[PDB]
């Protein structure tokens, strides 16, 4: 029994998915094109399938050798003007996505597309307590608290911090992991197993 896909069906999140992963490694040109950027080909993999699914036909897919990344091109009105309509503004401060994205999927697509996995240490007794953190990092301020305010919405606790470089929003322990299993992206879900190999880990 498969599970912790992108849902299909009629209960769909592709494009949702899809709107909150370009959100955060896509950029619409004035041309007309989305071009999605990730340096894991096995990631680039599962968004060229889900292209494929949503009848998304796909331009080109090159591995620009400068950046480092796989870019998938793609050529498509609708969905050009399905993701300027819900924040995902052309050229080179992103806007939160409207109230007809699903939210969750949004965010999910975001986490997969820029977010991170990591280990953060609790210090309890003199003892070093492991658990796990994922974080968005994003220049926009607006949408960042909008990802951290939307999940506390949905009562998946996130908090915020704001850093040099940018502003962050963090969903640690538990709440990570009622995210991970949704995940697309195979290095957060690599890194989130991690966590157990901690001879003192929080929640294991
Ligand atoms: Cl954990």
């Amino acid at each position: 029994h498969s599970s912790g896909l992108v849902p299909r069906g009629s209960h769909m999140k592709v494009w949702d998915y899809l709107c909150g992963l370009i959100a955060a490694d896509g950029h619409l040109d004035e041309e007309g094109y989305i071009t999605i950027l990730q340096k894991d080909r096995r990631f680039i993999d599962k968004i060229v399938a889900l292209l494929k699914s949503a009848e998304i036909k796909i331009s080109s897919l090159f591995y620009d050798k400068g950046a480092g990344v796989w870019k998938i091109k793609v050529k498509d009105e609708r969905l050009y003007r399905y993701l300027v309509n819900n924040g995902v503004i052309p050229g080179k401060v992103l806007r939160p996505p409207s109230s007809a994205v699903d939210p969750l999927w949004y965010i999910i697509g975001f986490i997969d597309g820029d977010g991170w996995v990591e280990q953060v240490v609790k210090r309890a007794g003199d003892k070093s307590y492991y658990y796990i953190r994922i974080g968005i990092k994003t220049k926009s301020k607006e949408l960042r608290d909008w990802i951290a305010q939307t999940l506390n919405d949905l009562g998946i606790r996130a908090s915020r911090a704001d850093k040099s470089d940018g502003y962050e929003v963090h969903i640690d322990g538990v709440e990570a992991w009622r995210l991970v299993p949704h995940l697309q992206n195979p290095t957060h879900l690599e890194r989130a197993q991690s966590v157990k190999d901690n001879r003192l880990s929080l929640l294991f």
